[PDB]
């Protein structure tokens, strides 16, 4: 089926002065056909709108080999700030556009295919385990790893 969409990490740090933050959006080997996937900026504690960041929402087209893509969110810079800002970017709904999934008005098939081919023709993608990345606007970053 059309692949699971998820981000690389659950937690990231930027600073305003980065200009624009990016998350890489991955797609599993379910990458059969083209799927379009929206995203949008979601503050946790922030002012939002155009005020600690610009609300950055759009759609990303993911084709077969294209199973790596990115989301850009411009950060606004005001400096000398006494407060940590926090936001994340969540995905909307992945939708298959290479196919045209529609109602089964007629698909005369064999018995096995009556469900099996029908389900395969719906091909519906879904979100994954980490379809969001939490960003903290703060000095520098912290990172760790374990296991080979």
């Amino acid at each position: 089926h059309a692949g699971i969409f998820t981000f690389e990490c659950d937690t990231i740090h930027v600073s305003e002065s980065i200009g624009v933050m990016e998350v890489k959006v991955l797609r599993t080997s379910g990458a059969r056909g083209t799927v379009i996937v929206p995203f949008r900026t979601v503050e946790g504690t922030a002012k939002g709108g155009g005020e600690d960041f610009e609300d950055a929402y759009g759609e990303l087209e993911f084709k077969n080999d294209e199973t790596v893509k990115t989301i850009r969110v411009k950060i606004v810079d005001e400096e000398e700030y006494e407060r940590q800002e926090n936001f994340f970017i969540a995905l909307g709904e992945p939708k298959w556009m290479e196919r045209g999934i529609s109602e089964v008005t007629d698909r005369k098939l064999t018995v096995e295919e009556e469900e099996a081919k029908r389900i395969a023709e719906m091909g519906k993608p879904v979100l994954g385990e980490h379809p969001k990345l939490e960003v903290i606007i703060e000095e520098s970053y912290e990172f760790k790893s374990t296991v080979d």
